[PDB]
């Protein structure tokens, strides 16, 4: 990845939580994106730099840009790309209703594109959701089409506790909870997401946990026959990304 200088950014308005992070909308000497990491262990900053050093080497129409990492002081500042109109899970609650099915398949070739690239370099992605599915463009207007770009995963997952896992329910893959397959589960997971205008199903940390430890499946989208191979307990039985992208 690219060290960014602080000289060369400015910290603007506040924009959301991430994992053991505060995003801020920000300039870098270009409208950007600052996500700040808590003043952290080396192991997260590690996980954090892990994640930036995979954005900065893949370049995908549907994956958001890295400019780099910054050190301030105890703070870890990863660089990304500003996304026109935010998160994906924010938008479709403020639409609930009148999101189409035709713009929601869109979405999730787009997304299923996004991760048959990944997938095809052994790269994992390990956080797909919603929330880390942005808007560049809506596709609201008449002959217009969205166009989503999906974030970085931040922190990496093999650096969270199991309280920040039980969180993840039901985009975290039951596997995790105690490989390119986790990322099979998150795209079932997120489908039905999208499929529920951003309401995912699961409740209490123990209500989630118990879930996955009884092995009980999710509910069937409102897709039904692809959600159901890739939100299966099974890890090899999820088809490949380019079977996902067939079917779809
Ligand atoms: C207008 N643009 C953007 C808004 C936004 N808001 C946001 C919204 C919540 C609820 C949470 C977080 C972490 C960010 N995030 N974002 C990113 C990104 N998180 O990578 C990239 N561009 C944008």
């Amino acid at each position: 990845f690219h060290r960014v200088d602080q000289k060369e950014i400015t910290q603007l308005s506040h924009l959301g939580q991430g994992t053991r992070t505060n995003v801020y909308e920000g300039r870098l000497r270009l409208r950007v994106v600052l996500k700040v990491l808590d003043p952290s262990h080396h192991d997260i900053a590690l996980a954090f730099y892990e994640t930036a050093s995979l954005m900065s080497q893949v370049s995908h129409t549907h994956l958001a840009f890295v400019h780099g990492v910054c050190v301030r002081g105890p703070e870890n500042i990863m660089v990304t790309e500003y996304v026109e109109h935010g998160p994906l899970d924010v938008w479709l609650r403020r639409e609930r209703g009148h999101v189409p099915m035709a713009w929601k398949m869109v979405v999730a070739q787009q997304l299923a594109s996004a991760l048959s690239y990944l997938e095809n370099k052994n790269l994992v992605h390990g956080n797909v959701c919603g929330r880390n599915i942005l808007l560049a463009r809506l596709g609201l207007a008449e002959g217009t089409s969205p166009f989503i770009k999906l974030s970085d995963p931040g922190v990496g997952l093999g650096a969270l506790s199991r309280e920040e896992r039980v969180e993840r329910i039901p985009w975290l893959a039951p596997e995790c909870l105690p490989s390119t397959a986790m990322d099979k589960w998150g795209f079932g997971a997120t489908l039905l997401e999208i499929c529920f205008d951003g309401e995912a199903p699961l409740r209490s940390p123990s209500e989630k946990e118990h879930f996955y430890q009884r092995q009980h499946r999710l509910p069937e989208p409102s897709l039904a026959t692809l959600t159901s191979q890739c939100l299966t307990y099974e890890p090899t039985q999820r088809p490949s990304f380019r079977t996902i992208l067939r079917d779809l």
